[PDB]
């Protein structure tokens, strides 16, 4: 599995800020938009894009405050990302797109697809955001850790000062052992503690046990749309998973209209890091059928 990032930088002005994105492949077709989540960047798609780039345009932005994009002093709430990603998509002059989305990128991708259904010809998704009914279902320490993250005293000392979301939570979401070179690529954006604000805000935005209600409602809305939407779907899942366990994946595979499911094998959250070749190859095959 490749550790390098051999993609030239592209930048565009979005709501007064500069956003970095990968942009490769032919212009004469339908572009594929890749949206990462917390605490990753376009780096998470590095081994998947090369399977799609030969035939389709691949666009992989770094969310505002993350990757190589600018880091303004903001709260970095979900609505803040929604606004920047909206203006990013319009800045590139994109009409119709295929979405490839993960974690908080899935929230952005689904929320966009809901509001712009005519402009979405396909949605490939994996380990995506859904409402979590209770804390009790969480594993012992994961419960303790994320409840702690969702505070201003301990959570900030953990994520901001100690950088545990990068140093601990991130590699714990990969089944295989992430190398130090790969960790360094993920560490790069957050060397300065002040730049770690999005890393702390995202876990506080997670819809867990009704809180926050605004995020829960927003998430509930795009799930309803997805059940009703006849758009083609590709759901990658792994065992035991994290946000999406194997039983939930099989359930949605049957429930969601026009939805092929793919088993990547062993996997937690960053499925891209455990089986990039299968995810990359299957997306390409799936695109050639659309
Ligand atoms: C999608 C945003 C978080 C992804 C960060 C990657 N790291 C992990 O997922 C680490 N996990 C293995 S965890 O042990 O911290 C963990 C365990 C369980 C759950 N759930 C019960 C959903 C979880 N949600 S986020 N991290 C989790
Ligand atoms: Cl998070």
């Amino acid at each position: 599995i490749g550790t390098g990032f051999p993609f030239d930088p592209h930048y565009v002005e979005v709501l007064g800020e500069r956003m970095h994105y990968v942009d490769v492949g032919p212009r004469d077709g339908t572009p594929v938009l890749f949206l990462h989540g917390n605490p990753t960047s376009s780096y998470v798609w590095r081994n998947i894009i090369p399977h799609v780039a030969p035939t389709h345009r691949c666009i992989a932005p770094d969310l505002i405050g993350m990757g190589k994009s600018d880091k303004p002093d903001l709260g970095y709430f979900f609505d803040d990302h929604v606004r920047f990603m909206d203006a990013f998509i319009e800045a590139l002059g994109l009409e119709e797109v295929v979405l490839v989305i993960h974690d908080w990128g899935s929230a952005l991708g689904f929320h966009w697809a809901k509001r712009n259904p005519e402009r979405v010809k396909g949605i490939a998704f994996m380990e995506f955001i859904r409402p979590i009914p209770t804390w009790d279902e969480w594993p012992e320490f994961a419960r303790e850790t994320f409840q702690a993250f969702r505070t201003t005293d301990v959570g900030r000392k953990l994520i901001i000062d100690q950088n545990v979301f990068i140093e601990g939570t991130l590699p714990m979401g990969v089944v295989r052992p992430l190398t130090e070179v790969e960790m360094d690529h993920y560490r790069e954006p957050f060397l300065n503690p002040v730049d770690r604000e999005p890393l702390w805000r995202f876990p506080n935005e997670l819809p867990i046990a009704g809180e926050p209600a605004n995020i829960v409602a927003l998430v509930e809305e795009y799930m309803d749309w997805l059940h009703q939407s006849p758009v083609p779907k590709l759901l990658f899942w792994g065992t035991p998973g994290v946000l999406i366990p194997p039983a939930e994946a099989a359930r949605l595979a049957k429930s969601l209209p026009n939805c092929k499911a793919v088993d990547i094998g062993p996997g937690l959250n960053l499925l891209q890091e455990d089986n990039p070749d299968l995810i990359g190859s299957e997306i390409a095959r799936w695109l050639s059928t659309l």
